């Protein structure tokens, strides 16, 4: 029975508005409704991986369990097996497998975020889980960031204390967040970023929605802008939206959009918007490819309509070779020429680098590097030709080519980080000096880059 190269993954996201769901949820699961949906053709062939965050959810743990598993099982045939659920206030996260899987799914971590301070508090934040699929790490986050259309700039904070506390993944990666800590992080919920168009314009709004003409919707999107501007999601991907904005809807229809402002809004407007995203990240030249992302028609118990999106996903299996794991492989080398980071710091500390990564015995500290002024104001950290030799566990070039070298630059007198990134061994060639090239964060935020050049030494 040979090892997976790809697996789907389902992602759903539903704020279920306090409300129990109706008896019939399968078009969820599905990929039917509204936007990029999935072919009918599919609908018997289950996904590897399930994996439901839902926001306002009244239910039980077991309640909800119960409900979608027989979901799945009503669909599928395949009665899959509860791989972790987690829940913060009425925020939660459930991850179900296909049976098949669940001796190539370990180090399975549950945690959650609380956002705000006092006040702000109480009820937003997010919960996520990761685990290895074979010799592949998996990453997925469920947040429901702070409401209302003038809070834009809370939501990115929201984000970035998110993804700077969330404790998912390997530990020992101790310089690196969520961001770097997963071949695939998909990072979905009730966002809450709005179409920002005056309150005048909200039955415009609805006209432009029912001729199914998004574009100068998603022209004022909060989510879309503040990625374009960098002040959020650096570096992840969204497919392109092509259902109507999810929220906010009467109930028990989907026929009206219910946007003025009411008591029970504190007297805020909701205006037509696309609260319910789903966005990935995954390391550089990794198979991942979006095979749906819609809303569902049909579910009308909530103010907001489930999203789904389904995605093929490269795995790797769990290598094993007459050498490592547990020692080198005298045959594989990794070399670095002509190397230097840039950084955005105003500060004057030395900078060493340290390289992480599944395919060496432990992580690596390099010399310091040799600081310049560059010819724009910049930080220059030369490193040349002296950076270690990295000395991988397996030489064999199946392995060596599918895996990744995580960098962080870290301050000599503090040994904080100020930048990390993913360099890929995916080569055009080996044996064979090739550019390399990262962008640098901290916190999610860009610091720098890193640049040179790498020699691959395998087998081959
Ligand atoms: C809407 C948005 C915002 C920020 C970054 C991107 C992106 O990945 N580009 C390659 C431009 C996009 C598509």
């Amino acid at each position: 029975q040979p090892e997976p190269d790809m697996i789907t993954i389902f992602i759903g996201t539903w704020n279920m508005g306090n409300a129990p769901p109706p008896k019939k949820i399968t078009s969820w699961f599905l990929s039917k409704g509204q936007g990029k949906t999935r072919d009918d053709s599919a609908d018997y062939i289950p996904h590897d991986i399930y994996v439901i965050g839902t926001q306002e959810d009244p239910l039980s743990e077991k309640e909800w369990l119960e409900i979608l598993k027989h979901s799945l099982q009503e669909i599928t045939s395949v009665t899959f097996k509860t791989v972790a659920i987690h829940t913060l206030w009425n925020i939660r996260i459930v991850v179900l497998a296909k049976p098949e899987h669940e001796n190539r799914i370990s180090h399975i971590c549950t945690d959650n975020v609380k956002t705000g301070i006092a006040n702000t508090l109480g009820n937003k934040g997010a919960v996520g889980v990761s685990f290895m699929f074979n010799g592949t790490s998996l990453g997925f986050v469920n947040s429901h960031l702070t409401s209302g259309s003038e809070k834009k700039l809370r939501r990115n904070q929201n984000y970035m204390n998110i993804l700077r506390f969330l404790a998912l993944g390997d530990k020992k990666l101790s310089p690196f967040n969520i961001t770097h800590r997963f071949t695939h992080l998909f990072w979905f919920g009730d966002l809450n970023y709005r179409v920002d168009l005056p309150t005048w314009e909200a039955e415009t709004i609805i006209q432009k929605i029912k001729q199914q003409q998004y574009a100068d919707l998603l022209s004022h999107d909060q989510l879309l802008t503040e990625r374009r501007e960098q002040k959020v999601f650096l570096h992840f991907e969204e497919e392109e939206i092509t259902f109507a904005p999810t929220y906010r809807f009467e109930r028990l229809t989907r026929d009206k959009y219910a946007y003025t402002k009411q008591k029970a809004t504190g007297m805020k407007y909701n205006l037509p918007s696309w609260c319910d995203r789903v966005l990935w990240k995954s390391y550089p030249l990794v198979h991942v490819v979006c095979q749906s992302y819609g809303s569902t028609s049909d579910i009308m118990t909530s103010d907001h309509s489930p999203v789904f999106a389904t995605f093929e996903a490269g795995v790797t299996s769990q290598f094993v070779s007459k050498n490592g794991p547990g020692t080198v492989d005298s045959q594989g080398q990794i070399e670095f020429l002509r190397c230097y980071a840039t950084l955005k710091t105003k500060s004057q500390t030395k900078f060493y680098l340290e390289f992480h990564s599944s395919c060496l015995e432990s992580f690596v500290k390099s010399q310091e590097g040799e600081n310049e002024e560059g010819s724009e104001g910049e930080l220059v950290v030369k490193f040349g030709e002296t950076l270690p030799k990295l000395k991988p566990i397996i030489s064999d070039p199946e392995y060596l080519l599918d895996q990744h070298i995580l960098i962080s630059i870290k301050s000599s007198d503090s040994d904080e980080s100020y930048g990390e990134g993913c360099i890929a061994l995916r080569l055009e060639a080996t044996e064979t000096q090739l550019p390399i090239y990262t962008p640098l964060t901290h916190h999610g935020e860009l610091t720098g880059h890193f640049q040179g050049e790498i020699k691959l030494q395998t087998s081959q």
